């Protein structure tokens, strides 16, 4: 019986669901690569719907994210939305919303995309725990309780987030 | 237009239309504040649509913008519309994008404001310009004629941007006479 601990960004504050953040690997090089909104193969939608990370931090800094925790504060253990925290056009405002997707029959899981609803009892609900000594990982949870590690796996040679069994992706949260 | 130039920002790298930038002060201290989208107090907006700059630079960091040109590339001399770039709800999206408010009787003046449209004949656009020797000013420059704008003069009738205090508070506006210096941060 541990109480609440607060999520820490990599400066060690807590992390504030008015600010925006970064999801940055453990791994520098060749290893790193922040979380970032790209567009999909096989995707119908109308706006950029995957949630990618670089294949190298060599590059661009990822998409600043939200937490939209269902009540209060960003805790770990605790259900949040997470949102691309950054300016679309009308039509796409659904699509800074992270979802997971329908299990895909090739890859045989479920990738992130966007395109979901915050605080509803449709939405994708994910909690940030630490598995680790450092870092954090994220879980995708339904409706402990029956949770999904987040890891990558590769689709047309990009990082795509998807739900994994082993080797799940090891994050922190850089405060933009 | 004696060959174009890039906007830098705070590490000497050009402008790009796919990052992020705080809109910074150039003095440190008393002098600092960041600009911010903040709620107007006199506006029946249904969200907040108050562009400001903070009273200094020990508060809060800034609320990150982007550039959109008409065309091309992010240029001195260049028209562009602005806004600040974050999530919101469907109904807000138009009250990140920067725009003039209407005559202000008591101020003499247009305050600037959100609520505005991109890349379209009635959006405000805006321009990113070198008076001073550091740092950058910015103009609002009417696409159509200024009938209601008392500091629309400059040269092809743009208008200073700067500051007036509105309820104690920085609020961005046009001015006659000193225009707010700014550096762009990357976000
Ligand atoms: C910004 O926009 C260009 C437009 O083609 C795109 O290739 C790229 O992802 C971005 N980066 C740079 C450095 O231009």
């Amino acid at each position: 019986s541990p109480l609440p601990k607060p999520v820490l960004d990599t400066n060690g504050k807590e992390l504030n669901p008015n600010s925006s953040y970064r999801i940055i690997s453990i791994g520098r090089g060749a290893l790193g690569g922040d979380v970032y909104l790209g567009k999909s193969p096989n995707s119908d939608a109308p706006c950029p719907d995957g949630v990618f990370r670089y294949n190298s931090d060599v590059g661009p800094s990822g998409t600043p994210v939200r937490f939209i925790p269902l009540s209060g504060g960003i805790f770990e253990d605790q259900l949040l939305n997470i949102q691309f925290n950054i300016a679309t056009v009308k039509l796409c405002v659904s699509y800074t919303i992270w979802k997971v997707g329908n299990l895909n029959a090739y890859f045989r899981t479920m990738l992130l995309e966007t395109g979901g609803t915050i605080g509803q009892a449709d939405s994708s609900y994910f909690k940030i725990v630490k598995l680790s000594n450092f870092g954090y990982n994220l879980l995708y949870c339904p409706i402990d309780n029956f949770c999904a590690k987040v890891g990558v796996v590769i689709q047309n040679g990009k990082r795509r987030l998807a739900l994994v069994n082993e080797n799940p992706l090891d994050v922190l949260f850089q405060e933009v």
